[PDB]
């Protein structure tokens, strides 16, 4: 065991974080529970709430009891098993759940252990499925600038190229087919423009690969809904597959159940991740569809050579039916409607503070753009005085609390960041 | 739902590893070192003779991991590793930092071997774009090697004989020296020396799984050959990258493989067993020579951060895992292990489709004349009492270290019965 003090010295000798520094300070944390975080202020515990869902993942908060249930009650029977030649019960009540879900048309799942692969796993399905048709020259992918979707190599190839830091990167990555960034409201030219950057392309494109409606890591932006519309038609017509990644947008957080369905659309290919397991546990899953499968399948290459070792672990599986299932066993709907509602009411004072750029709400996701970036030294303390944990970076202030969180943690965490945006 | 039901679901929804779409066997339970599968409609108990895939290696529900992870979900199931740090990882990095071969001073936790791979891989690039040196971008690695299934791990996979063979065309290309033998020969490392040294400029680092390469084909090699690899790579001045992922937590009769060898390599790649089989973990150690040039550079950082980075669950029931393991005397156990998969395989030798039996501490290896044929196998273990997994033309076992000698002897027999029918 350790104390605060030991895991602080610990942690700043031996323990990379994200995209930081060795030698160059955390906060302990000591508990979780609902909404809210136990951290070590100054020595004492206090408790925060959880304003980024520990980045999209905690959508029930932290230690509910339908899933610490169904954990346990997993880990009672089997922990796990190789599923090489076995399957299990977790794997096959989770699939079932998550075909019948997702987007119409989307009916086989490969399980992978972190959103990064399931992209990777994504891209090799696409790449695949193009030799499986002789046509081996389709073999690079195609974004639109803005995006994120994960830190291993090929991943890194598509996220935003400012974003992605690209510049360190030069003469490593695949380059890739980068369109122009998506805009806010729907412009018929964008999508025009899109299609004759595609056309030129699309003997040498495998894939479109965009986030669906929000662009989260790469800067929390929003666009109608209409441009996936739009993508899944270019995608037909000129023949590239469309991959959604829905490893931030997955179930329920823009106030559809996958934000695929605000433009009514099926893409060939699609990822989920992160709120999976209701953020117990890493887990994220490549959907594709009956064509997709079977023309890798029919391919003279033959299988998918990809096999994570704990692909499908009966623990993450269990959990994840779980959430799943207590997300639709409630009208979640209205759940996220309602915290839309608090975010954009708590948040309008902020458009008229002379640092604020723009205010925008989409389902359970709030955001305050501000005109310069925000420092943490004085972001962190303001928000913990307020009793919430707020992640700034660049140049804004979001949140994207959980969804069990009451009109009155939502009055919390809102006034919070109005604080920090006036503090700007 | 029934086992029936599963088998319908899995037909009709699920992609299996390495596996084409349009039968597995269903799991029902696992308890120790036994599985409980569903065969003909029947519940039947085998021997888990895989590890399920190198992690279980203290056997399935082991009370001391099934009671950490249950602490652990009581008080904080997981929070975001950016700004915040906690007990479980701290707990974790420590004992890692304490264990692993010396100077291997701080940790990268990721969620997968194969992203610890790709973590590796970025430290070492990051790390000369921080001496000034980026023309260093290249991996170098000999054949007959597994990494992972990642574009970037897949690159240093075995170009030809590997699983990744269908791909070359579209991977990074990278140095591959011939494969390693299995007894040392003082010409190959001046061979692989000479090769390293026309690509020295252009080379971030050396790559290899220390000891036994296993996915590539459970193939053994004399320590003596990594100790020719720190020298050559220290003279010409190219990181030296150990993936330990499969030879990690004593499965090769050392803590670590490089310890055969006490060699410390700059940075070092784990997974697999780390969790004791229960959830996906993986980590990446880097001295502190190498972090620091890392904090330095023009990045200032280390450009990676994974989600799910340093998940408490995870790591609470590692730090239980490795805790139990050092509380024990492993060296002990797998010496007997290993002694009993020897004594079991001895007849294999006579075989007329055998062409090798090999062992190195928990690993058994009978390797056949042709392609092992999994309908024939699978049954014929099953029939048994054993879950055996052939590839390629290897019939082999990695027991979990609980396993009795009777157990022991149950697996080797079936390994046996299994390369006669070969
Ligand atoms: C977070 C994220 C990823 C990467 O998921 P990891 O589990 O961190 O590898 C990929 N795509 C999107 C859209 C994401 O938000
Ligand atoms: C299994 C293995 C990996 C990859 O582990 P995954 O969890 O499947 O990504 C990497 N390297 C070696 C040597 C391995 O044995």
């Amino acid at each position: 065991g350790l104390t605060p003090e030991q895991i602080i010295a610990v942690d700043g000798a031996h323990l990379w974080h994200p995209y930081s520094s060795i030698g160059r300070s955390p906060v302990v944390a000591v508990a979780a529970h609902g909404a809210w975080l136990t951290l070590i202020r100054d020595g004492q515990p206090i408790e925060v709430l959880d304003a980024m869902s520990s980045w999209w993942t905690a959508i029930h908060g932290h230690g509910h009891p339908a899933l610490d249930q169904a954990l346990t009650t997993q880990l009672r029977v089997m922990n796990h098993v190789m599923f090489g030649g076995l399957t299990h019960e977790p794997a096959a009540r989770l699939a079932k759940l998550l075909v019948d879900i997702t987007p119409a048309g989307l009916d086989t799942v490969f399980f992978s252990d972190s959103g990064s692969v399931s992209v990777e796993v994504a891209a090799k399905m696409a790449l695949q499925y193009w030799r499986g048709r002789g046509l081996p020259g389709k073999r690079r992918l195609m974004t639109w600038r803005g995006g994120y979707h994960g830190d291993t190599f090929l991943a890194m190839s598509i996220c935003d190229p400012h974003g992605g830091m690209h510049s360190l990167w030069t003469d490593v990555l695949a380059a890739q087919v980068f369109a122009p960034q998506v805009p806010r409201d729907y412009d018929p030219a964008y999508s025009a423009a899109f299609e004759a950057q595609l056309a030129q392309h699309a003997g040498e494109l495998a894939a479109v690969v965009v986030e669906p409606v929000v662009q989260g890591a790469g800067g929390m932006r929003f666009h109608d809904p209409r441009y996936l519309h739009d993508l899944r038609d270019i995608c037909r017509r000129y023949e590239v597959l469309l991959i959604f990644d829905e490893i931030a947008t997955g179930f329920g957080r823009t106030g559809a159940l996958f934000a695929a369905d605000h433009a009514g659309v099926s893409p060939d290919i699609m990822c989920v991740g992160k709120a999976l397991t209701g953020g117990y546990l890493s887990l994220a899953a490549t959907l594709c569809t009956a064509d997709v499968a079977h023309t890798i399948s029919a391919g003279a290459a033959g299988a998918l050579m990809h096999g994570p070792t704990f692909m499908a672990n009966p623990l993450a599986c269990a959990v994840s039916v779980a959430s799943v299932e207590l997300l639709l066993g409630q009208d979640w709907r209205t759940r996220i409607t309602e915290l839309a509602a608090g975010l954009t009411a708590g948040l309008d004072t902020a458009r008229a503070l002379p640092a604020v750029t723009d205010v925008r709400v989409c389902g359970a996701i709030g955001v305050i753009e501000c005109d310069r970036p925000v420092d943490l030294a004085v972001a962190t303390p303001a928000a913990l005085d307020r009793g919430v944990w707020l992640r700034p970076f660049r140049n804004l202030v979001y949140a994207m609390p959980p969804y069990i969180c009451t009109p009155a943690e939502i009055t919390q965490i809102t006034s919070a960041m109005v604080e920090v945006a006036r503090l700007v």
